[PDB]
């Protein structure tokens, strides 16, 4: 693929500051309004907007946003559920002292369902026109911890609750984050000396669910390594060190989004998220630690590489969580072979025909 073609697509993706600010004002207003009322309850007293920039993950739909609320939970003990390596139960260490979240305690185990119930409840109470904006709450999609709300029948904002743990990272993440040769073991060291988050998501057990398990979240680390991607510290700070990592990620994400949009009727792509793309991209970054391997004039090649790798995952049904190596994202239990074969077919067609889906 021509670097000028792909860079033409990326040039098109770049939107004006007005379209990204006009909405961000109202969204920021609603969020800042909710944050105040969240502190009225003793449970959500230690809550706070996790500084991620208050931006979205989509590229072109920018009408949607994504915010994440962190909540510090001191002295927590995780319990690995059914050896899923990624889902845990929350058991507080010392309970003779009064605990704010005791109302959600299902014994020794913290109930995620009641937590999200109270959270979504308070939010649903504040959404009853208290502001000057017209905001309505969307239905629960099922299993989804996010609480989406709609402003002016145009802007969608998903609110997610997290559990901040300043303790040491779980043992499942021991062999994770293989950035030693890429961003140095020093950066890995200092990064692993950061808190890890927890999101209320139930894992699959077959003909049922738990609704009381929590998944490991490392979105902040992803943002960090994303905004600081080069092996060189001055990467993308001068004309001689401009790379194309971010460009590749944007291209992959946009490809997946366009394919998911084109086949919205069918359900073959509904089990694929941009996170699989991001993960695959991180794996490629590990496989290509040198900035020279990411020259901006090689955008075509680099991108192709990513595509190839992604395809390989789909072809092998293997996509390890970048932080939890044993946790496979493309396992047969999660996503079926049919969907992955479909996506391989579509993507392969796109690559073989100069990506006509970009011009849609
Ligand atoms: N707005 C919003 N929606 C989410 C989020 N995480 C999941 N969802 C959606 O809620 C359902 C939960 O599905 P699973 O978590 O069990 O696995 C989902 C699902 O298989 C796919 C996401 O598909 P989506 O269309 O975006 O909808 C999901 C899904 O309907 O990737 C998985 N996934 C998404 N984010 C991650 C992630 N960060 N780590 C591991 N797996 C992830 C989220 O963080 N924000
Ligand atoms: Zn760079």
């Amino acid at each position: 693929m021509g670097a000028s073609k792909l860079r033409a697509v990326l040039e098109k993706l770049k939107l004006s500051r007005d379209d990204i600010s006009t909405a961000a004002g109202m969204v920021k207003g609603v969020v800042d309004h909710l944050l105040l009322r969240l502190k009225c309850d003793s449970a959500f007293r230690g809550v706070g907007l996790l500084n991620t920039g208050s931006y979205y993950e989509h590229v072109k739909a920018p009408n949607e946003f994504d915010v994440m609320f962190k909540l510090e939970v001191p002295r927590i003990q995780l319990e690995e559920y059914s050896n899923t390596r990624a889902y845990y139960f929350v058991k507080f260490k010392r309970n003779p002292k009064e605990n704010p979240l005791s109302q959600f305690l299902e014994g020794e185990i913290l109930s995620a369902s009641k937590m999200l119930s109270k959270f979504r409840k308070i939010i649903k109470e504040e959404i009853n026109d208290i502001k000057d904006t017209d905001v309505i709450m969307k239905r629960k999609r099922g299993g989804s911890p996010a609480v989406t709300l709609l402003i002016s029948e145009k802007i969608s904002v998903d609110i997610t609750l997290a559990l901040e743990s300043k303790s040491s990272w779980p043992a499942s993440t021991q062999e994770g984050l293989r950035i030693q040769n890429w961003l140095s073991a020093k950066v890995r060291k200092q990064l692993r000396l950061k808190p890890f988050y927890l999101v209320p998501k139930h894992a699959k057990e077959g003909n049922g669910f738990q609704e009381e398990t929590w998944r490991l979240s490392f979105s902040h680390i992803e943002k960090e390594i994303l905004n600081n991607h080069g092996k060189s510290k001055t990467c993308c700070e001068n004309k001689e060190e401009k790379c194309c990592r971010k460009d590749c990620l944007k291209l992959m994400k946009y490809l997946l989004e366009q394919l998911k949009e084109r086949f919205k009727d069918k359900k073959h792509l509904d089990k694929f998220s941009s996170y699989h793309v991001k993960t695959a991209f991180f794996h490629v970054c590990t496989q290509n630690p040198q900035d020279s391997q990411w020259d901006r004039k090689d955008l075509g090649l680099c991108f192709d590489n990513c595509v190839t790798y992604f395809l390989q995952c789909l072809r092998t049904e293997k996509l390890e969580n970048y932080f939890i190596p044993e946790f496979n994202l493309f396992s047969s239990n999660l996503i079926d072979k049919r969907s992955k074969e479909f996506l391989t077919k579509q993507i392969e067609y796109e690559r073989n025909n100069e990506f006509p889906v970009f011009d849609e």
